[PDB]
């Protein structure tokens, strides 16, 4: 499972795609929550008309009234906020990651994306030579094995071959020479699995100059991913940050002002004179 | 039309139940509030759980992650605001108005309000006397012009007596006693009518007194509730704000740190050290 293993760069070139991945997923993240804010927002819209409608044909009216109106006006500067924080986060933050991945990520014509075949290929290349050596040197290898392996077994068949009846003199002189044939054939097949291990030895010095090579540049690459990724959210925090915003404080100076507006005697005061003592009478006289 | 006319002051007797209603008002639109601040509240929640799966599981770790992540927690912290936004518009604002309603209105087995009673009662016994004296000069108004019309009816006869060619003997004077004594009762109706006005204009007076007894007490019984009104709107004010509460920056001071904290170099050295170059590898050697 080690980098160095044949074909085991691929994780490094798995990356690429994950990076054009992980846009799109922000990018969802992002288009997600701005649904979230439109919908706080509309709900805001829509109980403040409710309400506008229910005050005014109610019974409250005066000061009080305007007192209480003013929580419609409330919720709907807060909900023109949200929908603020919304066509920040698709205008500005959804779309320059969309643009971002487009400007890193090239389709090539056959699917897949030309960066990922490219760092594929600068990989292969320099593994090509160190894996064509490793591949002789494994045939070297289950080689000596195979003689080492095919000598055991003619060692103990000459042994075997006493327990036994018929043991003619060369049925049991020759088994005995297979020994020999396997005796130095291991010591040949040794020096050859001896041969290619020190060759390959030689050769991986620059197999690795080669792989760290390629991927430095996949990491570069990532690099620019990763920093834009910081980028991008710290503009999207700025973005959801209503805590800081003086726009929003002022929604409440302004509702509390609005609501201490409110005048009990002043209101009572008009309903006095216009649907109590105070009205006008005009009582009776004599008429004929 | 005047507040003065008999029975008008029903107008001042309905703000009564006007002002009960006006609390279930409000309690509904606060409540209907309310559940928009917890839906709010929901999606942010869900939102948060749902993009904490998908980041963990996916392709993006190290120190971006870790910013990426940062943002679930705002979505928590945010939902755990408005949450607690709901909690206080019902709990302690629903509460208040619902307490104020039950303690200012007394619903009575026979049905009704006892303060809407009391003020009905308290209004008629008020009105009574000049009631029944405005009836007494009503029958003297209408008895006047009885008699100021059965006189033009003997008075008119006395026309069609002279065109009568018989011009009956005694039968003409008899005519002439219609027109006496009927021109006779409409100066005893003058004098009663008159009478009776100038009593009415006389205990006016008094009457006006009564009327403004009660309304002054439905005056105050009504700035009782404009004032708690006034009160309690401060009261939802500050509920709503988020910039009251403490940590409401610190959400976006902590994001923004979470942020701040992400470092491509840091999470690249990572990569090559546990998945590239910089893994161990056992280098193929001599085995048997």
């Amino acid at each position: 499972d080690s980098f160095w293993e044949v074909g085991n760069y691929k994780r490094t070139v798995k990356r690429i795609d994950d990076g054009h991945r992980l846009c799109s997923d922000l990018m969802n993240c992002l288009h997600e929550r701005a649904r979230i804010e439109k919908a706080y927002a509309q709900q805001l819209t829509e109980w403040a008309r409710r309400w506008r409608q229910l005050v005014e044909k109610g019974p409250q009216y005066g000061t009080v009234e305007k007192a209480w109106m003013a929580f419609m006006s409330e919720a709907e500067r807060v909900s023109e906020l949200h929908l603020e924080v919304k066509a920040s986060l698709m205008n500005d933050d959804f779309e320059k990651i969309k643009n971002w991945q487009k400007e890193a990520f090239h389709k090539q014509m056959m699917g897949g994306f030309k960066e990922t075949k490219e760092a594929e290929d600068g990989f292969r290349k320099a593994q090509k030579p160190w894996a064509k050596k490793l591949k002789e040197v494994e045939a070297a290898k289950k080689a000596h094995h195979a003689a080492c392996k095919e000598e055991k077994l003619a060692i103990s068949r000459e042994a075997n071959s006493k327990a036994d009846p018929s043991l003619n003199p060369e049925q049991l002189k020759k088994l005995q020479d297979k020994i020999e044939k396997c005796k130095q054939d291991v010591l040949k097949t040794k020096e050859k699995y001896e041969k290619s291990l020190k060759e390959l030895d030689q050769g991986t010095p620059q197999y690795m100059e080669n792989m760290e090579q390629v991927f430095e540049q996949c990491q570069q690459f990532e690099e620019k991913r990763l920093r834009f990724f910081r980028e991008v959210l710290l503009e999207v925090q700025k973005h959801l940050d209503l805590s800081n915003v003086a726009g929003y404080k002022a929604i409440y100076h302004d509702l509390e002002q609005s609501i201490r507006a409110a005048d009990a005697v002043e209101d009572l005061r008009w309903f006095r004179a216009n649907h109590g003592p105070g009205m006008a009478m005009n009582w009776p006289q004599f008429e004929e």
